[PDB]
């Protein structure tokens, strides 16, 4: 897996004193961005080429909460890679504690149309 | 279903020109809140009584994007109701266009422990 | 003034149990959007014309907190209108209580350059 | 000054292709947090002791936009320190370009009342 380390910010919490569930998707985005960057092909460069990654679906299950100032790790793994789509899984740990498990599925678009995942992208996803 | 109507705000979009996927979960939260308020039992009243609803998992499938200033409707439906949990489904439409389909599963805690869903809550969920 | 009415959502709060200060700027945005819409010229239509409103500065002072489920009103007023800029003030009330006071200053851009505020926009700001 | 380094995330942008103005205040919060942590007194420790910092006002002037994937630095400086309040200033740079200049003013509360800033806090602010 690819490991992405992160500390919870105050604005990411809500009145329940935990990180709002919607923010977990933002953390997963950050992990995907760091993954691509680590492979030498950041998403920002794909966008410059006219490529868009489009989210098809997203799932998260929440096991234990994150609190303000918690340090956690997102373990990202490529789960599925087909002609037109790819799927990442995520496991969120705080130290030894499993906080959450998730996945997202994506496709790619160029010039308003769905395109087969380019070879240049397949090379970095793998 | 219960219908919640909402207009996309500029800050809810990202550089792709669409509503960021994480914001859909915020729209679903707003829908649930309005649903409970419509039954005469707002979540804020539950909280004041020391009850807390805990999200167990969330899933969203994205079909067509939402843009700035789009008016849309979330069709909220109770899908499951058991002794300890409940599940809502959501279908998002913009005019006639299916935008997204989602669900969330929840339980309830009081004094730091999982509790069976109070009869007072059961009566408003159904 | 123009009055914009709003209820606090759960995700707008933080662990302190109040609405995070950064969200007040989002509320002011919503008020400006509703103001323009009420005048028959929504910002979305300005954007379609290639116009961008650019924020120059923003100030907020916080007097009393907003809590989850509070209903409040933003009183928006046009404070300053010059050739290239305009300034709105905002006062946030919850019932009789003054919650916050703010202002924002803006200019306009078209085709990458600062432009005099168009007559078509001056007519709706006034 | 204290220097806080940060990369713009995709969800922090809006449809204009720039970082939404409200997110700048979130960056300033992150900077303050890191500053206190660097002094060996994180805000989370203050909170655990029952202290709360309260924002009184915030101001930001926007000079040049931030884009997705931009690396920037917030230069944080203590500007004022009195018996009951303190003020930070912030200058945001991306490479050599001044992006924004800001300030925030704060006080402290304990048991629901304004308190003079504890000597333990004074020692880390300075």
């Amino acid at each position: 897996p690819f490991i992405y380390r992160r500390r919870v910010q105050f604005y990411e919490t809500d009145a329940q004193g935990i990180v709002h569930h919607s923010n977990y998707f933002r953390y997963f985005e950050e992990a995907r961005g760091e993954f691509l960057r680590s492979k030498g092909f950041p998403y920002s460069k794909m966008r410059d080429m006219g490529l868009e990654v489009v989210l098809l679906n997203a799932y998260c299950e929440y096991k234990k909460p994150l609190f303000y100032d918690d340090v956690f790790e997102v373990h990202l793994n490529l789960e599925e890679l087909s002609r037109f789509t790819f799927t990442f899984s995520y496991i969120v740990f705080k130290e030894d504690i499993a906080v959450a498990k998730a996945n997202t599925k994506h496709c790619m678009v160029k010039n308003g149309k769905i395109v087969s995942i380019p070879k240049e992208v397949l090379e970095v996803l793998k």
